[PDB]
């Protein structure tokens, strides 16, 4: 019931760098662990607050497709351990790597089945990438790093908006890596131009750039959860019923 | 809570019986394992939060992750879905071969469920090849937890600590590199039972096969100590495998 390690258990080692909040090390505790720690001299009421609430929402999830929440310690620093996954991001496979249609799929209905999984307990993800879903020995997709997502935001996201919707949104984006291999908006360069045209309503994906052999029916939940508008974009429950269906058919 | 409600789990094909209940594959967010206890009563109740209670304390990649409970339609316990099956129908009945390296991860894989476990002061008291999920083949996943005489120390025999839990870890290391069970020239469950009882057979430590590195079979022979007292902690366990793991 209570999921603090105490001190002195945990041996942090090389950092990997700094997600949404906080900074990770890989960690030696009862195996390899990864341990994300708040750096500072001494957490001010504001973090020490949060540090308590995100905890709180982690503890809460238990699902084979989000990554395993281990434990939290609070000194010297704040830190939460993790899972260790093996192996790299779906960005990395997708964008900085020389899959089959088979397996495009299969790794859309695990994060379908993670994000359907969030949502049931009221949980949203606000910053879903590729860069966040982790190919744990490149079998098992595990959702991290919860909250350059320019490319990943809704419309109204980019003008609280954040929503079921707009995590939909993103997974509409997530879908499109994988269906196209690239991300979106690749001719233009310009951050502020998306920004203004993905709010302004003008700009969406490419959906021509899809491979040929992209089954129609995910050709068309992408454009589903591709909707400019929020609340004409489908629930993960429709979304993951959509996938599973088509992976048998 | 936990608790999920009624009509959201979805029952299919049953799997089989373990140490207590019967599992089902199910539906629940995608693939589920769904162990149907046999039932409440006021007391079967409380018995069923406790064991809750005890699976409730376990976070970790080596430990068969549980999800979930139900009380209606019956009482049952939800956790994740393995694909696969366990170590002992790769050792057994498929004759996988297992390079060394594989062999050895898998011990380091166990080494570190179990020694999470007994940090939690948790005993398995049924640990064996079967209880050992290879979930798609790379991730030990250690479940059912406490006719399986192979595994049970001789003070099991004639009682349950973690002493008992690094024994029964011997044989799986002596499983991992023989091929074999123990005691495969001797079919007969009462001899064992007496045998091992009482200390006079022990598993044939000549049947490791010639890979096998020197410093595991060492390892294997301390886990396997007949009197309780003399067989090291996990936590020494771990970093052995974890020291020769290197190479
Ligand atoms: C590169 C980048 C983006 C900085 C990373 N962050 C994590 C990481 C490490 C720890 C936690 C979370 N995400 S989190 O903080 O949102 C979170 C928890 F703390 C607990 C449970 C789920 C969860 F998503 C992470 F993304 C990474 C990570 C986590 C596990 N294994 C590996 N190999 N990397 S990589
Ligand atoms: C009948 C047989 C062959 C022995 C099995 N039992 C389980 C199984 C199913 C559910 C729970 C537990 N073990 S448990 O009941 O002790 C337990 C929990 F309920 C929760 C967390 C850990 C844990 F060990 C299991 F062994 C099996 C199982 C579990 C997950 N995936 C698959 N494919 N099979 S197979």
């Amino acid at each position: 019931d209570d999921w603090e390690i105490p001190d002195g258990q945990i041996t942090v080692g090389q950092r990997i760098g700094s997600g949404s909040f906080g900074t990770v090390y890989k960690g030696k505790w009862h195996g390899d662990v990864a341990v994300k720690m708040l750096n500072v001299t001494a957490p001010t009421p504001q973090q020490l607050q949060a540090f308590k609430n995100e905890v709180g929402v982690l503890r809460k999830t238990r699902h084979v497709n989000i990554l395993l929440f281990m434990g939290y310690s609070t000194k010297p620093q704040l830190a939460i351990v993790t899972q260790w996954c093996e192996g790299s991001s779906l960005y990395h496979h997708l964008h900085a790597s020389e899959f089959e249609m088979k397996k495009l799929i299969d790794i859309a209905r695990q994060t379908a089945r993670g994000m359907d999984y969030l949502h049931a307990k009221s949980i949203i993800h606000r910053d879903l990438k590729s860069n966040n879903i982790f190919l744990h020995e490149d079998n098992t997709v595990k959702i991290g790093d919860f909250g350059g997502s320019i490319l990943w935001m809704a419309p109204e996201v980019i003008r609280n908006p954040y929503s079921f919707q707009s995590d939909v949104y993103a997974f509409g984006i997530v879908l499109y890596e994988l269906m196209t291999g690239q991300l979106p908006y690749s001719n233009i360069n310009n951050r502020d131009q998306i920004i203004e045209m993905v709010g302004r309503g003008s700009l969406s994906p490419d959906l021509s750039k899809v491979r040929s052999n992209c089954p129609k029916r995910m050709k068309r939940l992408m454009a589903e959860c591709l909707k400019k508008k929020r609340d004409e974009r489908p629930s993960f429950p429709r979304i993951l019923a959509e996938i599973e269906e088509l992976a048998r058919e």
